[PDB]
């Protein structure tokens, strides 16, 4: 394409990439937390029906 | 011409649905997330209970 | 050219804080409601034995 | 090295810096909630099998 429409898509590809990664990150970290305070539920739920 | 004014709107424009995108997308996880986890405390609970 | 950087990097910017700001809010007000959720069940819990 | 690949890193490079710090905001804000809420779990669970 031409200079100016090349760089325009320069500039949208790499925020893009950039913005990718950052929510990657935080689904990833979102996805974490969330899985282990399941976890943690399921277990202590589990502990305290053993003991009445 | 005015084709770096429109080129910017355009570098705007695209990232704009770049960003709210992955934005819906955390929106939605965050809520799905939250939403499991009161379910599920509750669903626990209940059973606690029911269990004195 | 060089102006037309800084609108591009301030109207970006302006909608990058906006669903910043949307998310800390709903991360907030979520966690807030969690700890709320269980709490009461607890207390309910507690109170039942 | 040109005027206008110089422009493109530049826009690059500061929205980066903003999407960044925003980004590790959210990072910090999600794992402070997350620890909380584990804190208040299991205070709240050892209270529950201490009391019954």
């Amino acid at each position: 394409g031409s200079i100016i429409n090349e760089t325009a898509d320069d500039i949208v590809y790499r925020l893009t990439v950039i913005i990718d990664d950052r929510y990657e990150s935080l689904k990833n970290l979102i996805t974490l937390r969330a899985d282990r305070l399941e976890m943690i539920i399921n277990d202590n739920v589990s502990t305290i029906l053993a003991s009445g």
